[PDB]
């Protein structure tokens, strides 16, 4: 049956940085392990779901099955973009791809920022190479939207901006929620998916 | 410029009822204020707005301003839609169209909370009624939709299910804030409407 990873950094890694042990846990154990458990009932009564993997699921499905295995993969991919030990700006072949792709980290981060801050309703803001050109770009998906169904647009960072990522800590200001965001960003996981 | 009614019955009004003050209050000072606020800002950097009134501005124009005079009008229909002194079963004209319309009361009931707690994303759970057959409807829209840009569609009662309307009072659990609603429904206004 369907699982997903406990959170790399566990429920209060991200409290000292701005993200509390309850905004992280309603996040993880509620909204997160909730679609999982949904997924997992889907797959009861819809025999085909059974053998196919989350990826898969992405790509073949759509509608509310789609939304589930969508949600779990961009919920997951979110965790992994977040550390403790994370914030500042990337180094080595991340600065470099950032710098030839926006021309400067400062003017990646302002067309990240504004497309976080400025998504309206449910959402997901993405960093992604595409590799039909090698070229860096800021990405949005809205609701469960996934960059998978877009196969030349290889994920590397995410930020959740479904208001339930951020109302217990920061209720309607998302603005202080994403410069927080900054504050974690793991760029090692960064690396890993270049 | 843009201004919205305030809170028919006060901030705490509907606090004893299950939405308090906190909750309350953000949603109308920061979400529904807020966008008042960005409509008017748009409406200095183009004076063909600021002789529009709300409603024409949800027939006509598309993309960011329509998103904020649509979430005006639909935050004040929301409102209107709930009363400290509401809640429980309509009686007289507007029981008789429930009833002709989906039967029963407990048949509108049930078909108005699954589409509100089944609602993906943001969005808004609607009671309507088309004006070429008279008959009542349950419509949902999705992040700012509103029934005023669909053809013969007239708006009776809305609840909110965007994520800031319920996370303060009842976090995740959205089944309990629609539960709720159904306790300070106000069958005096959607009289009003028919
Ligand atoms: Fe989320
Ligand atoms: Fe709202
Ligand atoms: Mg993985």
């Amino acid at each position: 049956m369907f699982s997903i990873p406990p959170l790399p950094w566990g429920y209060d890694g991200l409290a000292a940085k701005g993200l509390s042990k309850q905004q992280v846990t309603l996040h993880y154990d509620k909204h997160h392990q909730g679609y999982v458990t949904k997924l997992n009932a889907a797959a009861q009564t819809n025999s085909a779901l059974a053998t196919k993997s989350i990826e898969e699921i992405i790509r073949t499905e759509k509608g509310p099955i789609f939304n589930l295995a969508a949600q779990i993969f961009n919920h997951t991919f979110y965790w992994e973009s977040m550390c403790p030990n994370g914030g500042g700006e990337p180094t080595g072949k991340v600065a470099d791809e950032i710098n030839a792709s926006f021309g400067s980290f400062a003017k990646f981060k302002e067309e990240f920022t504004n497309v976080a801050v400025g998504h309206f309703g449910s959402g997901w803001a993405w960093l992604v190479k595409d590799t039909n050109s090698g070229k860096l770009k800021v990405y949005q998906t809205h609701d469960a939207g996934c960059p998978l169904t877009e196969p030349n647009l290889k994920p590397l960072l995410t930020c959740d901006v479904w208001e339930h990522a951020y109302y217990v800590d920061y209720k309607n200001d998302r603005a202080a929620y994403v410069q927080t965001f900054w504050n974690v960003v793991n760029w090692k996981n960064v690396e890993r998916q270049l």
